[PDB]
């Protein structure tokens, strides 16, 4: 669908504020909530234009994004309902993890590596991007430890 | 100077017979070896073609090349090619003159430890109008700075 946002791109601290409003504003997004039976997981597209995508993503027990960036784009996650773990990588190979539970939210810059993961069942999250989640890079660890990129497209 | 190419990107066993082929021909880029100084030897929709002149302190720090398939031809001295580990137990290969190898587009890399005066032949499908550099903070904790050449 859409909504009524800027013509312009937004910074890290906007979007965490979009969430954020967006999560107080139940009319922009229950109709879309859905669990998937199987398949992925289950991302509904609230807005989509030049400027900012915001998907809502509804969570099983196993789902899990890998470890990913988003090129170039900023974003904010509010989880509504549930929790999830915020994951963020280290060359140790001792990670980063961090329960993000309902009401709260975090932003991040374009230089962000994470994973989310480990969801409470049912749980429903809004996601934020600007600009335009147009391209993602998706690590992969091969047999031997060697780690890659790939850039995926995403529009 | 203009290439013939096919038209279109060109995978990364074509970008090695390329730089290959092109040390081959010292008549197209003996003139530009100078002591990264770099010489651009094509560029266009398709390929990008490097001649790099390497002082023993260069290094590239950890990057990926976004989309971009790649190759590397060493014609004088020797280079090291590095791939990250978990674990930080990184994999390191000379790659010395004579040598040449190639990647696709998930590669990262690392390449640094050259003997002075050293001269390699770069090439790059599709352009590389975007890179990827990778830094660790005092924690360990990686981030992809996404760069525009
Ligand atoms: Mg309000
Ligand atoms: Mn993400
Ligand atoms: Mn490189």
């Amino acid at each position: 669908g859409e909504l009524d946002l800027p013509e312009r791109n937004l910074d890290r601290r906007e979007l965490r504020d979009l969430v954020n409003e967006l999560a107080a504003h139940p009319e922009r997004w229950a109709e879309h909530v859905m669990f998937p039976e199987e398949g992925g997981r289950h991302y509904a597209s609230l807005h989509r234009d030049a400027y900012v995508d915001v998907w809502l993503l509804c969570w099983r027990a196993e789902d899990d994004t890998g470890w990913h960036d988003h090129d170039i784009s900023s974003g904010a996650v509010r989880v509504v309902a549930g929790a999830l773990k915020e994951c963020n990588p280290r060359i140790g190979g001792e990670h980063l993890e961090t329960v993000v539970s309902e009401g709260e939210s975090f932003s991040f810059g374009p230089d962000h590596i994470h994973r989310l993961t480990g969801a409470v069942h049912g749980s429903v999250s809004i996601h934020a991007y600007s600009p335009p989640l147009w391209r993602l890079g998706q690590y992969s660890i091969d047999d031997s430890g060697v780690m890659r990129r790939v850039s995926v497209s995403y529009a």
